[PDB]
């Protein structure tokens, strides 16, 4: 304790170190850095008093020592940025798969070590912080974020933009002190309208709460009152009234209800139970993960070492690790015939030994997928044995037994399982007879990344592309009169000086704003000069700025005034000291906004009906087109937009200073429509293409092979060198050039020039929206596929002088439909002529050896072809293992074959993976393979889908050690996961749930969220049901939900998970993820009990929880 308080104030003072940038363009450069400690962030920014950069350390994962990450990665071969290993640390933290790193130099090796067990102390005080002083730091951090800091204070309009910051719309100066209890008393008033039957600022004394803990939660150590003292206090953390009987304020007692102290979930269960860990290995759920090295989809993602740490470090039990011969003699790790990147053996091996037990006490499986040769395979087992030493399982734990060893007698242990050898053979055995080749990236002629121009805009974009030796399947795309004062011309006579007046007078009024407020225009009358407008007593003063090009250089002055270089000199020289204008002095304050800086933009039209919008948007054959059109009543527009194929229109209304689209506020239309260029704001999808006129007669004319053009007219060659056609005339092989002369063939003569303006050019039908509703849903793009093209219909030529800027481009046209072609690049010449050469040749078709020192580490976990004859007899070997790609295994986890998939598991192991069409990197239900048994169920840990809420849920019990024991009732002959009644009488659950209300839900976008909750019972199908409450209107930081009672019967509550996800109802009744809980059923407290939420990475969110009434039976 008393090192830990000396520690802290060492690193509030702070140090300077050098910072190691994660983007690619930025270069090292020094800052300074500092812990808040009533914030607990670190901060940093130039010299000693800014703020450039934040860190909150409750997203601290892990401070490193040393200079190991990809930041000091970047410059390792660069002479001036290779530090030295002792003077470096990082700091890895952030909420999702991929971390964020703070990489740090610093140069004695003590500043080192005292940030690294200073930032570790902080790190886990502040995890565990009691809610409110969690609560604090909370509304401190709000608070920092605004004009306070400089005057103490902030306005009650810089409070609105707060709170709608924070999920809350006010309908219709304070300092910190009145903010807290201005949030204190507003969540107790929005929500004490909850049920609460056990229910201005009361107290409840010692007494009644003990009294609550008993009664309705179930806490029935808290017959001993001193225990419940010291549980309040341990609430509290207020040192004063500790003295005197612990009491709750009646808002202190509603903030419990909400708090982690409250939680619904056992935090009991978050210990492992040694003895739950002596089955043997088949008896146990293990955590497990499939191509653990990628961190995003399968084909281009990056390969890290950071996802083996962090899937480790969540208490992965079983990664994976694709190996390759690399360049050196050591194999790198990589997804084949893929673009993902390559990382090495050897490192992937160090993080490996470094991270494997962080977690977890119990042993690590190491999945290798081996495509290396024998000598390679050589230097692999020589580098296992040596840096894993005794680590690495070498030989049986036991020779006699007849079941695989228990998680306990495995502890610190890592395990190889790969292909073994035949005892004395030197080919594995490989009785696995599939030529039913999968059709995915690992089976096809060739894969990779090409580019296809967007016939709306002429950009080039990447797509993944993927030859099989029928089709090709290509995939969605994939990864002074600036200044704010200067408002130009506004009118030519009397008009202007209204205009000016108007705007002046509407934001002094609106805004409370100050004498002085200005705007210059472009004078109406004294051509070439400017009048400047500003507001002094409810009056608006004009004034002349003089410009005058005598001698050649540029001077401006108000009338009998001082003479400057530029009106930006004189704007910023009478914003310091008072002008003197009219005869009064004043001096010039508040540039006034403009509001009307859409008129002049592409997608902008101020006279357009709903039907020409629709009209105009069809014509664009792609999704995100889009326009803004003013409507017939004053202050209202409209976006329209294309999306799947459809027209879509939305509001969007003036008030003042500020536009209103949903709930979501801006400064005007033009910052409302760069905000939807750079976030979604339908689905996915971003406004992209901006329609008016001169877009919608650009649209898919791209093409360049065998193009043919429409005559609009008679035209006579006025040269020998020209074509002469008739009106109507289809002229063929068209050359496009700018200058207004193209090239083409016509009534016998060839490539002679004409007008382009006396021709249309003919649809190429290949630039507008394959039909997706009957495409293969399990081609080798999985749910990224757009468009399938049938190799032997098409034919392709390279086009040599290039096209659009791509140097390698070639031509897929199909010559039964005239004028369809693709214009398809490539990055390189060499990747050109490889994909011409093997498309050409799937056009014309119309039709394993391992190395001993690496197969001696396979001592369990041997895989072998799948024998289901072998399943209870004496044929089988516990050490023997086999792998189910998703779809086979789901021919083993169904009504038929599932309990002899549960005989299976009972004594081997068996590994589930993704399907290789799942390119996306989803993931499969986990719940039917782990419900039969099976224990090595890989999902992608980087994607944060159900799936992998499912598997941390399941192993949140034992604290995420990464085995859970299966329960004996479904390690018994009889069960039946499709037959409840083998269940025998097991005993069932019945839940009663009542969501009561929530604070601090997390935004999605700019809006206030409308939230609903989803409960839902998973487990086998006959106990898996969902249920819903209905959403409430601009509430996300404190809703309360109508009376809806909810009863969900599980029938096995030893498979079941209960699950929260928080959704909003969006402004286009879209359905979106805002935060989820997910817990076993097992370790449910009853009562009035908090659910924690967390996001969809399962990290848990800052202060964000539910209140709900659950009442479970029979009663325990």
């Amino acid at each position: 304790q008393a090192e830990v308080l000396h520690l802290c104030r060492s690193l509030e003072v702070g140090t300077v170190m050098t910072l190691f940038y994660s983007k690619k363009s930025q270069r090292p450069e020094r800052k300074t850095f500092q812990v808040k400690l009533e914030t607990r962030q670190i901060t940093w920014s130039r010299g000693a008093d800014k703020i450039e950069g934040s860190i909150d350390i409750r997203e601290i994962k892990e401070i490193r020592p040393g200079k190991t990450s990809r930041d000091f990665d970047r410059y390792q071969e660069d002479p001036a940025f290779r530090p030295d290993q002792s003077h470096c640390f990082v700091i890895l933290y952030g909420m999702e798969f991929r971390l964020k790193t703070l990489s740090l130099q610093a140069t004695s090796e003590d500043e080192v070590n005292m940030w690294i067990k200073g930032l570790t102390w902080l790190m886990e005080d502040t995890l565990q912080a009691a809610t409110p002083l969690q609560i604090e730091r909370w509304l401190r951090k709000q608070f920092y974020s605004v004009d306070r800091n400089r005057e103490d204070r902030i306005s009650a309009k810089d409070l609105k933009n707060m709170l709608s910051q924070v999920n809350y719309r006010v309908p219709n100066d304070i300092t910190y002190g009145q903010f807290a209890q201005l949030y204190r008393s507003l969540m107790y008033s929005a929500q004490k309208t909850m049920d609460l039957p056990f229910l201005e600022l009361c107290q409840v004394s010692l007494s009644e709460f003990q009294q609550f803990l008993l009664e309705y939660q179930g806490e029935l150590w808290a017959v001993d009152r001193l225990q419940v003292q010291e549980f309040m206090l341990s609430f509290l953390r207020d040192p004063l009234r500790e003295i005197e009987e612990p009491y709750f304020f009646l808002d202190e007692l509603v903030t419990f209800l909400f708090s982690k102290e409250n939680s619904v979930w056992n935090s009991q269960l978050d210990a492992v139970c040694p003895e739950t860990m002596n089955n043997p290995l088949s008896h146990y759920w293990i955590s497990s993960s499939h191509n653990t090295y990628l961190t995003g989809d399968q084909f281009f993602s990056e390969s890290s070492l950071e996802a083996y740490a962090r899937c480790l470090r969540m208490g992965c039990r079983c990664i994976e690790l694709d190996c390759w011969d690399g360049p050196d003699g050591m194999p790198v790790i990589y997804h084949g015939h893929t673009l993902t990147t390559k990382i090495k053996f050897s490192d992937v091996l160090h993080t490996i030994k470094e991270h494997a037990f962080v977690a977890s006490e119990y042993p690590v499986i190491l999945s290798i997928e081996d495509h290396c040769s024998i000598a390679q395979q050589r230097n692999m087992a020589q580098h296992f044995r040596k840096v894993l030493g005794d680590t690495l399982l070498t030989k049986p734990v036991d020779i006699a037994a007849d079941g695989l060893p228990s998680p306990n007698q495995l502890k610190r242990k890592i395990l190889i399982k790969h292909k073994k050898l035949a005892e004395g053979s030197a080919y594995e055995e490989v009785p696995t007879s599939v030529m039913y080749s999968e059709n995915d990236i690992s089976n096809s002629i060739k894969n990779g990344i090409l580019y296809l121009e967007d016939p709306v805009n002429h950009e080039w974009y990447p797509h993944y592309f993927v030859l099989t030796s029928s089709k090709i399947y290509y995939s969605e795309e994939t990864s002074h009169s600036s200044e704010k004062w200067f408002h130009g011309k506004l009118g030519a006579g009397r008009d202007g000086r209204h205009i000016a007046e108007r705007l002046l007078t509407e934001y002094c009024i609106e805004t409370g704003a100050p004498d002085g407020s200005f705007l210059v225009r472009e004078s109406e009358t004294f051509v070439g000069d400017y009048t400047l407008s500003f507001w002094r007593n409810g009056k608006v003063q004009h004034c002349r700025i003089h410009s005058r090009q005598d001698a050649g250089t540029p001077k401006f002055f108000l009338t009998d005034n001082l003479v400057f270089d530029s009106l930006y000199d004189l704007i910023t020289h009478y914003q310091q000291v008072p002008l003197r204008c009219n005869e009064f002095e004043m001096r010039l304050s508040e540039p006034v906004p403009q509001t009307n800086a859409h008129e002049s933009k592409e997608w902008y039209h101020a006279s357009l009906t709903r039907a020409q919008a629709e009209h105009m948007l069809m014509r664009v054959p792609r999704d995100g087109a889009f326009l803004v059109r003013k409507r017939n009543e004053p202050n209202s527009y409209a976006i329209s937009f294309r999306a799947e194929g459809k027209i879509k229109h939305c509001r969007v209304q003036q008030e003042g200073q500020t536009v209103m689209l949903g709930n979501s506020e801006f400064d005007s239309l033009v910052d409302l429509i760069s905000y939807y260029e750079k976030h979604p704001l339908y689905r996915k999808m971003k406004l992209r293409y901006p329609i008016n006129e001169e877009a919608l007669e650009k649209i898919g004319s791209g093409s360049t092979f065998k193009c043919a053009v429409k005559a609009l007219f008679d035209y006579k060659a006025q040269r020998e060198d020209e074509l002469t056609f008739t009106k109507s005339a289809i002229i063929q092989n068209v050359e496009k050039q700018d200058g207004g002369w193209w090239r083409g063939d016509y009534g016998g003569k060839k490539q002679l020039w004409f007008p382009s303006n006396y021709v249309e050019e003919m649809i190429n039908p290949a630039i507008l929206e394959p039909e997706r509703e009957h495409l293969d849903e399990n081609s080798p793009l999985g749910d990224l596929l757009r468009g399938v093209l049938d190799v032997p219909a098409c034919q392709i030529a390279i086009r040599p002088e290039g096209k659009n800027n791509r140097l390698f481009v070639f031509s897929i046209s199909m010559p039964s439909v005239a004028q369809w072609s693709l214009d398809v690049a490539a990055d390189s010449q060499e990747e050109l002529q490889d994909w011409v050469k093997k498309i050409r040749e799937v056009a014309q078709t119309a039709d394993k050896k391992i190395a001993l020192e690496l197969s001696e580490l396979v001592v369990y976990c041997r895989p072998v072809p799948f024998d289901e004859e072998k399943i209870g007899t004496e044929r089988a070997c516990y050490r023997d293992m086999s792998s189910f790609p998703e779809t086979k295994a789901e021919k083993y986890v169904n009504k038929a074959k599932g309990k002899k998939f549960l005989q299976y598991n009972r004594l081997q192991l068996s590994r589930i993976y993704p399907k290789g069409q799942r390119l996306d990197s989803s993931n499969y239900d986990p719940l039917p393979m782990w419900i039969c048994g099976s224990q090595l169920v890989a999902l992608n840990f980087q994607t944060p889908d159900k799936p992998m809420q499912m598997n941390q849920a399941l192993f949140m019990a034992g604290g995420h050690c990464g085995y859970v024991l299966q329960p004996s009732t479904m390690r018994d002959e009889a069960f039946d996961p499709f037959d409840k009644s083998s269940l025998r009488g097991l005993e069932p659950c019945v839940i009663c749930i009542e969501v009561l209300g929530a604070r601090h839900l997390p935004k999605n976008g700019r809006g206030i969220v409308c939230p609903f909750v989803e409960i839902e019972v998973a487990g086998a199908e006959y106990d898996s049901t969902k249920q819903k409450t209905e959403f409430v209107v601009d509430n996300g930081l404190n809703p309360v939900w109508p009376a809806k009672p909810f009863h969900f019967q599980i029938s096995n509550p030893e498979f079941a998970f209960l699950r929260f996800v928080v959704y909003e109802e969006d402004m286009f009744s879209d359905q979106n993820f805002l935060a989820q809980a997910t817990f076993p059923v097992k370790g449910l407290k009853t009562g009035y009990r908090a659910v924690p939420l967390k996001n969809n990475y399962s990290e848990d969110l800052e202060l964000a929880s539910l209140l709900i009434k659950i009442d479970i039976f029979p009663a325990k």
